[PDB]
Order: structure tokens, then C-alpha cells, then sequence
């Protein structure tokens, strides 16, 4: 009401009901707005974050909507610092999920995974918004097991500087191309390179990339053009569709609307 803006939600309408995860990044929670409606609250550390331009940005995250990108409902600002609340996915963060065996997923419910991600691209390409750090440790999943995508833009405002350059010791050099690990050139299509990426986690059930290399070693495999190779799991036409992602050369990579056909046309193929 009074006193707040349509992006500012009263953190007296809250009601706290269980733990959900916590990191140097601060805490998640599970929580109720108003009595009736489920909501996730991600509690910020103090100094972690440039807050003033986060909450401009927030401004033009809330006109943002696709079934498969998670709801940003608003943030909490009068009490520094921030709540930032979302949508609920009761099986949470992709990668723990697809490392649990008893599962025992068949390839057809691998395919749906990917669809579900590259749905949510081809919509923030649409809009001319670049995610910056696509990856299975940033993906969601509900209650019905939909994957949904998630953090996007907000490596933009964290002022660890361990985490921003390409040299820093916590920077995601296993899903980079040449042209960011050289000289720092970020577009639509590092956000491909990264897409190709995220396929072969899912297809070789949460290993991490390059698992016997540091990455000091990654770099110097990837600028020689050398490349990750087939998981068991992946069909030849699967395979195909990741390594198109993996040119040395930016302007022969494809958009999110071409990969969408691509996989399309693999599913009524091996249906
Ligand atoms: C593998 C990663 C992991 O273990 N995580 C990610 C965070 C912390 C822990 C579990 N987790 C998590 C679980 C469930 C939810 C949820 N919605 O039910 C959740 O919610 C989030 C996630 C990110 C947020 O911040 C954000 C910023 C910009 C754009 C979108 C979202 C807010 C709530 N996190």
C-alpha cells in the first residue's frame, strides 16, 4: 500500500516454513505471502552485492514472462540488505538432481530436460537479454519435473573480483569459448557455447566437464580447438546438435530458434 511501488513487496506479509539451501551467496528459504501463496526467499549477504543498480535492473525483470524462465514476484529493499522472491520448485537445483541414481532416467525424459532450457533462450534472445553464466548448477526444478532457468544477469552485480575476469579463481572457464578466455568478447553467441555445455551435463548425469583437467589446463586444451567428446547416453543425431555449438568461429554458430527445430526433429525421430 502506502509507501510502496509495484516492484516492492512488505516483508510483514511473510511467514517462514523451512531451510532450502545456503552458500557464500547468504540463505534460500521455503516461505507463505498473505497466508495462502507459495513463494522461495533468497536472503542477501551484506557487502556481497552493488544493490542500487540491482534494484533498477529488478525494475525491468518483472516484465519478463515464459513457463519455462522462473517469476521474479519482487523484492524487499526498506531493510538493507535486500529479499529478493520467486516462484516455488519443490526439487530444486538441476545438477544435485540428475547425480541421484535411483531415478533412472530414460533418454527420452534427457531430450524434454533440453527442450525445457532451450524454450527459455530462444525467449531472452527475443528480448535481447543475455543470462552470462548458463549452467546445470543455475537451472530449477518443480514439483511435476519441469526444468526451469534461473540467476539470470546477476554475475552484472556481485563484487567479489575472484569471480568476475577471466584469470579469477572462481570464474566459469569449463563453459566459455576461445573469444571470451582471449580477450573478453561477450555476445548471444557465448551464450550458445555455454547451451552445448549444459547438453553434455545432462547426457553424462552431472559430471563435471573436463573432469581429469584443472583450469588453467582447460584453457590451453580448448585454444589448441580441441573439445569434450560423446557421452555414452547421446544418439549420434544428439551428439551432432551439442558439437555445432563448439565452431571456432562465433559467426558459423546457431541461434536459439535453429536448435529448437533441431531437437524437435530428434524427438518425432526417436519417438
Ligand atoms: C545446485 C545449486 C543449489 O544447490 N542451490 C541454488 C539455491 C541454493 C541451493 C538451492 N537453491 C534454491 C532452491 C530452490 C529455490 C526455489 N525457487 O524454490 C531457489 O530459489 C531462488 C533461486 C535464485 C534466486 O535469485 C534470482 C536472481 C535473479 C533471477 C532469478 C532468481 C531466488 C530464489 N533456490
Amino acid at each position: 500500500g502506502l509507501g510502496y511501488g509495484s516492484w516492492e513487496i512488505d516483508p510483514k506479509d511473510l511467514t517462514f516454513l523451512k531451510e532450502l539451501g545456503t552458500g557464500q551467496f547468504g540463505v534460500v528459504k521455503y516461505g507463505k505471502w498473505r497466508g495462502q501463496y507459495d513463494v522461495a526467499i533468497k536472503m542477501i549477504k551484506e557487502g556481497s552485492m552493488s544493490e542500487d543498480e540491482f534494484i533498477e535492473e529488478a525494475k525491468v525483470m518483472m516484465n519478463l514472462s515464459h513457463e519455462k524462465l522462473v517469476q521474479l514476484y519482487g523484492v524487499c529493499t526498506k531493510q538493507r540488505p535486500i529479499f529478493i522472491i520467486t516462484e516455488y520448485m519443490a526439487n530444486g537445483c538441476l545438477l544435485n538432481y540428475l547425480r541421484e541414481m535411483r531415478h533412472r532416467f530414460q533418454t527420452q525424459q534427457l531430450l524434454e530436460m533440453c527442450k525445457d532450457v532451450c524454450e527459455a533462450m530462444e525467449y531472452l534472445e527475443s528480448k535481447q537479454f543475455l543470462h552470462r553464466d548458463l549452467a546445470a548448477r543455475n537451472c530449477l526444478v518443480n514439483d511435476q519435473g519441469v526444468v526451469k532457468v534461473s540467476d539470470f544477469g546477476l554475475s552484472r552485480y556481485v563484487l567479489d573480483d575472484e569471480y568476475t575476469s577471466s584469470v579469477g579463481s572462481k570464474f566459469p572457464v569449463r563453459w566459455s569459448p576461445p573469444e571470451v578466455l582471449m580477450y573478453s568478447k561477450f555476445s548471444s553467441k557465448s551464450d550458445i557455447w555455454a547451451f552445448g555445455v549444459l547438453m553434455w551435463e545432462i547426457y553424462s548425469l552431472g559430471k563435471m566437464p573436463y573432469e581429469r583437467f584443472t583450469n588453467s589446463e582447460t584453457a590451453e586444451h580448448i585454444a589448441q580447438g580441441l573439445r569434450l567428446y560423446r557421452p555414452h547416453l547421446a544418439s549420434e543425431k544428439v551428439y551432432t546438435i551439442m558439437y555445432s555449438c563448439w565452431h571456432e568461429k562465433a559467426d558459423e554458430r546457431p541461434t536459439f530458434k535453429i536448435l529448437l527445430s533441431n531437437i524437435l526433429d530428434v524427438m518425432d525421430e526417436e519417438s
